[PDB]
């Protein structure tokens, strides 16, 4: 139907916002401390800490897939990489550290998207 390709339109255009709120989000990990998942070679362990995993690449893998309907689910996935990293890890670590100084400037990324998707529709 006419209705479906408008449909997959917005969804398009959705994907193509979350893909630039991705990228910019991401700039704030210089270090790359949460690019890719962790590790259960290096950490054998983690998933008895930690029930759902996250990282970038496997969000962009979502994004490029349009895995993400809406902004909220995009949202979900980023505090998960933050959250997740803020437990395993103690508040002394390059690791939590980094996790802090990505929640707090991504925050400001994220409250223009959602004014943009809003606004946008």
């Amino acid at each position: 139907s006419m209705e479906q390709v408008a449909m997959e339109l917005r969804l398009t255009e959705l994907t193509r916002l979350l893909r630039s709120v991705l990228d910019q989000l991401q700039d704030k990990d210089p270090a790359r401390i949460f690019a890719q998942p962790v590790s259960l070679k290096e950490v054998p362990d983690y998933l008895d800490h930690i029930k759902h995993p996250m990282d970038f690449a496997t969000m962009r893998k979502r994004l490029e897939a349009q895995g993400y309907k809406n902004l909220h689910e995009f949202e979900e996935d980023f505090d998960l990489i933050i959250d997740n990293c803020m437990k395993y890890n103690a508040r002394d670590t390059v690791f939590y550290r980094a996790a802090v100084r990505l929640r707090d400037q991504g925050g400001v990324v994220l409250r223009q998207a959602r004014r943009e998707v809003d606004s946008i529709g």
